Formats: structure tokens, sequence, C-alpha cells
């Protein structure tokens, strides 16, 4: 049904869909129908959305969700949803998620566009949410989940994980798509931890700017000797915590005892 009702508001309005800013359009229903449920939203619950597109997702928050923000871009699409849907609780704005100052929310659930996807999920996890359902590239979800030492394990990764739990519930063909995107979906569930573990962002940056670094060569590299000497440094290198592991091979828990460590020496606060 749902396949054939965005078939006729296609050429209704007529946009070029861009992969310029990754214009695929979802069409399953039984994928929205998962990420709704796995969000689980009641009528408390301030949501974020971004990249409504023409609003199928957009559709079911109305009819559950307190307050719906939601942010587009291609400012077409933004009226689209005006004329095609009367809704009582939702609040669109122009702008790209990005850089928009965002509202009060407290969980959110959209379809994360491959641009955005990274800079986008770092933002959302310096605020409050009780729970975050988001579609992904398959490539970056696989990212955000990755166990320490694995292929793929990022900053993004360790960043993620140390605030929250990071879930992928359903792989999403592209079959569900118009245009069909390149690469899969991937759906991620955030249940932030019940106690966070608060990395200093210098530090985990300053590791991971070449992550296949063993962590007292990343440490030697990016100390910016600080006001610090060298017999000192190369003492403080030696018992550094995990001075065997590479960088990608850190837990969270691990980067923190380097910070505690680099603290109680004098080196970062
Ligand atoms: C979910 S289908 C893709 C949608 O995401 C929107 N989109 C792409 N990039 C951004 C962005 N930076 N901010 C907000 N919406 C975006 C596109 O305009 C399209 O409607
Ligand atoms: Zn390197």
């Amino acid at each position: 049904k749902m396949r054939d009702r965005l078939f006729f508001l296609l050429s209704k309005y007529g946009i070029r869909p861009r992969d310029s800013i990754g214009q695929h359009f979802l069409i399953i229903e039984d994928v929205i129908e998962k990420a709704i449920e796995t969000a689980n939203v009641n009528e408390n619950d301030v949501i974020l959305e971004v990249g409504p597109g023409l609003g199928f997702l957009t559709d079911e928050l109305a009819k559950r969700a307190k307050k719906v923000y939601t942010i587009e871009i291609d400012q077409k699409i933004i009226e689209i949803l005006k004329k095609e849907y009367s809704w009582n609780n939702v609040k669109i704005i122009q702008g790209a998620a990005v850089r928009v100052e965002w509202p009060k929310f407290n969980k959110v659930v959209s379809n994360i566009p491959y641009k955005i996807s990274s800079p986008f999920t770092f933002k959302l996890l310096k605020t409050d949410f009780e729970r975050a359902v988001v579609m992904y590239q398959l490539e970056f979800a696989l990212r955000m989940v990755a166990k320490p030492g694995s292929r793929n394990y990022s900053r993004l990764s360790l960043m993620a994980q140390a605030l929250g739990n990071v879930e992928i519930v359903m792989k999403i063909g592209k079959g569900a798509f118009y245009p069909r995107p390149k690469v899969d979906s991937a759906l991620v569930l955030i249940e932030p931890r019940k106690d966070k573990i608060v990395l200093n962002e210098n530090l985990v940056k300053a590791l991971f700017q070449h992550r296949r670094k063993t962590v007292p060569r990343a440490l030697k590299d990016s100390i910016h000797m600080l006001g610090v000497s060298k017999d000192e440094i190369r003492g403080i290198i030696n018992n550094v915590p995990h001075s065997n592991k590479r960088v990608f091979q850190l837990y969270p828990e691990e980067v923190k005892d380097i910070e505690e460590y680099l603290k109680k020496h004098g080196i970062i606060s």
C-alpha cells in the first residue's frame, strides 16, 4: 500500500531524488513497525526525527509521541508534508540537523543519511536521551557496534559504547527504498549506560589519530609536551595502563584507567 502511496506523491510534486543529500526513500511497513516498536514510543515522548522526507515514519510518530520535532533541508520536502499530511503534534524546522540548534527530546527515531551519520551521532552522545533508534548505512552501523580490537573499531565505537548500549536490531535490504540505495540499511538501538563512562574528549581524539598504534606510542606521538620534560614522560610512558595494547583494542573502561593514570601524574587536569 505504502509502496503505491509513495508513487502518487512522487510526480504529484516533482523532486529528482538526489544522492547529493542521500535521498533514498523507505517503502516497507514491517521496517517502520520495528523501529517504532524498538523505541516503544508512548505519549510522554518528546521525539527527534531527522530528514523526514514525505514522512511515513514521521506519520507513526504523530499518532503516538507527545511532541515530534523534525528537521529537513530540501525546502521542497518540508512543504510536501504540510499539504499531504495534517499533523497536530508535529514541528518541522529548516536547516541541516548538523548545525541547527536542537529542541528538547528524550527519545530519537530517524533514518540518518550517509553524509551526516558521523557528526550527528557524536552531537547526539553529548545529549540526554532515554533512548535512540536510528537507521544507518550498514558500513557505519557495524562501525558503531564493533567490538574492541576489531577491524573497524573507531573513536565513534568507543564514544557510543562509553555512553550506552548499541544493538543492531534488523538489517534492512535496499529493496525498501526508491531510489534503491547502493548499500544496505541497518537499525541501531542506543540505551545509555545507567552510569556512563565519561572520557576526556581531547585524550580520546589524541589516541585515535592513528588507532592502530600501541598506547605507549600513540601517547608518545600525541604527548603535546604540555610543559613536561623527557625523562619523566619516557617514564610515565612505561607505566601507562595497557601499554601492551594498540589503541583500537582499548575498552572504554581502559581509556578511563589511562585517563586517571595521566591525571594523577599531572598531565591533563
Ligand atoms: C530519510 S530519506 C532522506 C531525507 O533526508 C533529508 N536530509 C538529507 N540531508 C539532511 C540534513 N543534513 N538535514 C536534514 N535532512 C536531511 C533529505 O532531504 C531527504 O528528505
Ligand atoms: Zn597510522
